[PDB]
């Protein structure tokens, strides 16, 4: 299951530590369904070369872009505290995402104009879980979202800022 995902991930390793392969890896996400493979490549990011998925991921920003739409918050959290080279771009797309949304009065929610824009909930989620990891992760997540909440010119009533309505949400008194 994640048994067979196991096995797979093994085999991409032990062919990627070995053998392109930044080519072998760019064919088989022409030729592979997104879906199975992005989860596939999850699970090689963490197994007990390797830096040859990270540096490739690194290197196809597209595919490390889904890769972080598509997979559970505490998933990313998981891979980018094992793998630090993809945190700041992890944060960096998070930033991204947060600046193309707009607050609906009518809804009183952050939204989207687009159809891939990110909801609130998965913006609010992908930082939940960013903000209870182990310390080098915390702290660089806590310290983007004040960047840019400050940057927006530090307010704390809602509706003005996403960072600001995000850090509410996100500290606990
Ligand atoms: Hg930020």
């Amino acid at each position: 299951e994640d048994s067979l995902m196991k096995t797979q991930a093994e085999l991409l390793l032990e062919r990627l530590q070995e053998v392109r392969p930044a080519r072998f890896l760019s064919s088989l996400w022409e030729r592979l369904p997104q879906n199975n493979f992005l989860k596939v490549i999850a699970v090689a990011l963490l197994q007990p070369g390797s830096q040859v998925l990270v540096h490739w991921l690194l290197g196809n920003s597209e595919v490390f872009a889904a890769f972080c739409r598509a997979l559970p918050a505490g998933l990313l959290t998981l891979v980018t505290s094992r793998h630090p080279a993809l945190s700041p771009v992890y944060l960096g797309l998070l930033t991204d995402w947060g600046q193309r949304l707009h607050y609906d009065l009518q809804k009183g929610i952050w939204v989207g104009t687009e159809s891939q824009d990110v909801p609130w909930e998965e913006l609010h989620n992908r930082f939940q879980s960013l903000c209870q990891a182990p310390p080098p992760l915390k702290d660089k997540v806590l310290t983007a979202l004040e960047t840019c909440k400050a940057q927006d010119g530090d307010f704390e009533v809602p509706g003005l800022s996403i960072w600001t309505d995000l850090l509410l949400a996100l500290r606990s008194g």
